[PDB]
């Protein structure tokens, strides 16, 4: 499927990287009003964080030209003036972070696209996590949703837990990496004050729906999840601390097993398992949704555990993007 | 009272500085055998985390001189051979983190102390946190434990939350600054495989018997709660984060209310309270014990609730030393 | 003299924050008109790298209040709409940095101010560097610079040592912290691609006008000097590397000689010497325009030294503001 | 030629990834007493900096398995102790830290080693720098030097400047990485009291032989270049900044050209050339020696120039020890 990509940030680059390393999907129009086409070209090819681009990217005939393939360059700030149809852009990865709506991300589907992936939590748009509850998706759904990274860590391990031994109530907590919303010293924000802080200096403390959210995609699980995450300065890798209360009584070995056998089943390269005294770099790029820390976690009782799970938000939750893509294409 | 102080380290050296700046007591004798005079002169007048120290500090006649007062140096690897009566040391603060048994701390006993109190968590001492079970102390105890910093974080808390609603059951992560026991880059060590890795690049997991701890003083939540860590690239502040079943309902107004009475009251200067968009930052050199974030935590019901607390490790804790020095001192 | 401040970000409030400490000008007057009243008093009560603001600060009836002085806000984008002439603002402190020129900072005339002092490098506002070329203002000069932090750190060190050896020809390279105008994260940046990539992550390299600026300070210095920045992940302290050919011999200890008694003398308060092993955070919150390391520095003959001086970049360039405007008043 | 690597730490790790990446030596040995099997397996196959080790790495039968290749595993605290003959280790990367003379280094030819290769800067033995003076090697030198990082970094910028201009006298300044040797926080060093504050922290001033050291392998530059370092907060990536007096006139155009031609030519893959905004993250991994900066450098005139040239500290230098192994192995 041919994929237009609105927004050269963290997440729309890093879709587009996802994208041309796996080979899953092509990438032929990209829209960013800010970014110009050289700068495209030095902003995908040099990346602090996941290493240079291997592969080839230039800048031809007004062109962004990644492994030899041409994509369209748009520089619109309306997205309806996008001509997604005419570069040919079936499906558009609203990746800007303010068209998180129906008819906001619906401007897309006017400039010709057929369907759009919103790849933030959205407020109306239908929300699916790859391996929780994406075969709810159907093709008479033209706006999706892909949900939050955190989301994409929290919902698969949520879901192997309340599958085997029933989710009373969890509280999750988020220790996240620094993300591009965040300053580096001491800056106005117009209401989350805790997030003007400077981001390398700080503990930050954020609200979060992602835990909520997972109520969303695991309906047996709304209201009983939520949650609150501690910003930190790192700058990729993220963690989930899930502290839950079991329905039925699961020792942490039992719990480690079923992870495990979800790990390598049908959650296989969606839900991560190790057992390993990993750190945070050994996530880097890593394109899990969530691995589970087997180590890292501790239970008080039968009853009542605390669950670790890591994950690379920026590379993941691309990963989890371009699967979505697949699906919706593979669902045509 | 007049107090020696084995080692001088962050907090060997952030404890003479809390005794000095609050004039509590008296230090007279430094035992440290890795730090010459003039270099325990540099190390106590500059501080990266806590800025450099308000008054005077030089060396003199093999003597280190703050604000006018002469404090004997001593150089020995062994406790029994430093003459802590001599130089009149009627208390010891066992701060090198290698002798926290009663057997070890006894040594000090050897040279003329009166008494030992050690810094660190203990598997036999006595253990007291101020405003908590410090009043369980009594002058035939020789050697005492002031716990961890992130016991006298949590236990106030704990304390307060258990006596009005009843703790079922909790679960804690702290959200650790770097300590000296980590790595600059991926190093060895003994067992903990994860302190060995790169403190700046990483978010790194850990055990900590604090959270158990709290059973030791608050007798009633013996066995009701455990924990983990996480530690973070920060130098200094931290944060711990408690997620318990209450045993009485609690809407979160409740909580926050019965929290800030108990800081304005017998816990006032022990445990803080504040409704601010605090970070890290905000708490450095913060001299309690454990402060309060009420817009931090979140609720998922009257039953299950996360409350988060922030806590220099360093400042904090050094001055829970020398409360609880100053109150077996009025004990005597 | 009653002061002005067009904006609230790090120069403006540690200006405010300068000017309170030491009480040599009265702040009666604030626009920004991006941070509203009880924002502004958040930002100003807690800073992460100076710590929390000694004394009080709250609203009042539309005014923020610090230690009991009503000071008007005022929300204004256009400089020309502010009335500075009815809060009584003689003198403004123009540190938005998009007013650095003499007709953009005149538009505080317009609005009732006597004169406007600009916290950044002008164009063409005459530059001023306290104890450099201070005394070279007169009272009729209404808008003047107070040049740049890295400047206010090079020039008074440029002008000891090319007064007492001549600085025939000198490079700079400023070690600087990070400041607002990095991404936390990879991000997007107009023309300066460099300073869009994670300030935490990287080692930046920066252009900066600075040591060329010094020639305007001091004209015999006009073009023999110019460098370079390279921007490092810490939040505060920067420090200035020069490497000059100098017309007369000087071994490294008259050099450091000559600098101490400049640093006594009639530069006290603004060129400090240190010969102790000093690192960054040792001058944190420091209010010299730069202090000499002598130990840190290295010489390779007699006429090609290489010479260090650190300098908090916030604190004591928003001293130098205070100073200054402290100085034009006295000229009145 | 099989090689055996005494020290399991940065440079040992490092320099066995780069064997096996680069397939140049055979790895047959390594010794290491504080690390055993195990914790080597982990070591090896986790990096925080350089991500996961690509290949597979595990214990079996006592041996460190590599990509299938079995390396023996020495746990000795004296060289002369090693068996490195009975390994069939011909050459021994010295890679320990504390070995770094000749009579210390040939303990190794005691245990079988049938030459020598120091990885660290050496007080007596015969210093090679890849590109710059390697072809000065003969097969009667038993134990050799591969100087620093830092002065691979240099020495090959050195050569071309000196051999197209001619460097009457140079002053270096290395913004640094942090390093093993640092302190997570403020803590006891031995004699460098600055090595022990904080790394991640501050901004640290540090004396380096490494442009002396160019000299011994110039030796026409010998007396004619000095510097110091400033150690960072940053994990891997550090940058050479050499400021130079020319003894023939340049124009910065002409020293870009003549790097270029350099970089393209007989230096290619030690000397790195770019004209891109480049930060520090943009080489980690990155095997050369020395990258130059064009755009980052300036020129006061064409007789007094600023040069810029990065390098991964870590990567660079093991992918060089490398390299003079594989030309000593050809020079046999
Ligand atoms: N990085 C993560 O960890 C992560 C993971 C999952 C989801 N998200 C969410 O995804 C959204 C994207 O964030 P990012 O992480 O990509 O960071 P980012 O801020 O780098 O990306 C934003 C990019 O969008 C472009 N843009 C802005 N307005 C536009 C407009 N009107 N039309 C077109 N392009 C426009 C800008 O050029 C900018 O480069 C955010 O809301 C973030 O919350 C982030
Ligand atoms: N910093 C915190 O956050 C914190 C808070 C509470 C408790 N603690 C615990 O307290 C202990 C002290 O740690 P720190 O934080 O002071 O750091 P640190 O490692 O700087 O202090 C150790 C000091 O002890 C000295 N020393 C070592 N062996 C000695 C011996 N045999 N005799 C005498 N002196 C000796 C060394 O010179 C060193 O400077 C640790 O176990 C730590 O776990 C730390
Ligand atoms: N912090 C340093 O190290 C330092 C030192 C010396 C000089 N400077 C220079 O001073 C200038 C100020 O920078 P800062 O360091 O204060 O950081 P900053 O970016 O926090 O300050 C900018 C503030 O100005 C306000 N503002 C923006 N547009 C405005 C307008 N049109 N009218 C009124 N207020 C407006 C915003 O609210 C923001 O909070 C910069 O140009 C910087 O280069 C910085
Ligand atoms: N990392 C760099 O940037 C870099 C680059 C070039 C050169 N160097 C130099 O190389 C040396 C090695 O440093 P690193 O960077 O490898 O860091 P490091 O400190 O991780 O390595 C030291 C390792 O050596 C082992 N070791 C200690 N004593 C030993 C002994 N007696 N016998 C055998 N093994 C022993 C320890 O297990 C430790 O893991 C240092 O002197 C450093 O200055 C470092």
């Amino acid at each position: 499927v041919k994929v237009g990509v609105n927004g050269f940030g963290r997440i729309g680059r890093l879709v587009t990287r996802a994208a041309f390393n796996s080979g899953k999907v092509d990438i032929v129009a990209i829209n960013d009003p800010f970014i110009d086409l050289h700068y495209m070209v030095y902003m995908f090819q040099y990346d602090s964080t996941h290493g240079k681009f291997n592969g080839t990217v230039k800048a031809e005939n007004g062109k962004l030209v990644i492994n030899g393939k041409a994509i369209t360059i748009f520089q619109e700030r309306d997205p309806a003036n996008i001509k997604w149809g005419d570069a040919g852009a079936e499906y558009v990865v609203e990746s800007t972070g303010v068209f998180t709506t129906m008819e906001k991300a619906g401007a897309h589907l006017k400039g010709g696209a057929k369907r759009v992936i919103i790849s933030a939590p959205s407020a109306d748009a239908p929300m699916f996590v790859m391996g929780v509850n994406h075969e709810k998706y159907n093709n008479t759904l033209k706006i999706v949703s892909n949900a939050s990274c955190t989301t994409n860590c929290l919902a698969p391990l949520a879901k192997v837990i309340h599958d085997h031994f029933g989710i009373v109530e969890g509280l999750m907590t988020t220790v996240h990496a620094i993300t591009a919303t965040q300053k580096t010293v001491d800056g106005p924000s117009g209401k989350l004050w805790r997030d003007g802080r400077g981001a390398a200096q700080n503990i930050i403390p954020a609200s979060t729906g992602a835990a909520k959210a997972v109520g969303k995609v695991i309906p047996e699980l709304n209201g009983k999840l939520t949650g609150m995450a501690f910003r930190v300065p790192t700058p990729n890798v993220s963690v989930v601390d899930l502290t839950c209360r079991l329905e039925k009584p699961a020792k942490y070995d039992e719990i480690k097993k079923v992870v495990k056998q979800a790990s390598e089943g049908p959650l296989k390269g969606i839900l991560g398992y190790t057992e390993d005294q990993v750190v945070s770099c050994d996530f880097n790029s890593d394109t899990h949704s969530s691995t589970f820390d087997a180590g890292a976690g501790i239970a008080l009782n039968d009853h009542f555990v605390k669950l670790i799970s890591w994950y690379d938000n920026e590379f993941g939750y691309s990963n989890r993007v371009v699967d979505l893509m697949v699906h919706m294409a593979s669902k045509e």
